[PDB]
């Protein structure tokens, strides 16, 4: 019974990462993001409210799992997992994020799906804030070419055109605010392990973590 943090910025691998590490271990992935990027659609319905508290209290939302163990969204009854990303939300998503009751929201829901252990938790504030007395907790980092590039490929693959500098400056953006803004901002825990992602297959990073996680 172990949980396993996994911060970092943008386009960083972590959610496929945590994908083949939970695997591996047998638990479950948790992508925090597709939580803040949920909320950040319902904003978006909501004409951009700027009534947080509100669009809280007024909204039910579950992570729910599939065969292939594959993180499902359910937004008031809906399945939004699709609707998260490659859009609107994405240029929403940090100014959502930094919002007290949107957080709070979040966080006591992540904090419930943690509470048994066995969960492989990927975020911004995960080992700092979410899951503090987390087993392991991992930092991933990459220049912000690397990890432009790595997400333009992706995009390329999956059979989406996207412009390189537009994704390397909305990539920037994004991590500036998530690291200035004042709450929980993204920030390495003292007791956290760096670990570089560049030049390294989605594997042997894989790897890497599991040597650590054999450690404890
Ligand atoms: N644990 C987390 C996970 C995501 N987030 C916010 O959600 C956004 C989307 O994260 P992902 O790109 O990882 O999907 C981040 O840029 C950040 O603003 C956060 O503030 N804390």
């Amino acid at each position: 019974a172990i949980n396993i943090a996994l911060d970092g910025p943008a386009a960083a691998g972590k959610s496929t990462i945590a994908k083949r590490v939970a695997s591996e271990l047998s638990m479950i992935y948790v992508d925090t993001g597709a939580m803040y990027r949920a909320l950040t659609y319902k904003y978006l319905k909501l004409n951009k409210t700027e009534d947080f508290a509100k669009l809280v209290d007024q909204t039910t939302l579950d992570l729910t799992y599939k065969a292939d163990k594959g993180q499902c969204v359910i937004l008031d009854n809906e399945d939004v997992t699709d609707f998260l990303r490659n859009n609107d939300v994405t240029q929403h998503v940090s100014y959502v994020a930094s919002k007290e009751p949107v957080r709070s929201f979040a966080v006591k829901k992540q904090k419930e799906l943690a509470a048994e252990k066995g969960i492989v938790m990927d975020g911004r504030d995960i080992g700092t804030v979410v899951l503090p007395d987390a087993d392991l907790k991992v930092y991933m980092i990459a220049s912000v070419e690397e990890r432009a590039e790595r997400r333009y490929k992706d995009n390329q693959l999956r059979g989406i055109e996207s412009n390189f500098e537009d994704l390397k400056r909305d990539i920037e953006a994004r991590d500036q605010y998530d690291m200035n803004r004042e709450i929980s901002p993204l920030r390495k825990a003292d007791d956290a392990v760096t670990l570089d992602t560049t030049g390294k297959s989605i594997e042997e990073v894989t790897d890497e973590i599991l040597a650590m996680v054999s450690q404890i």
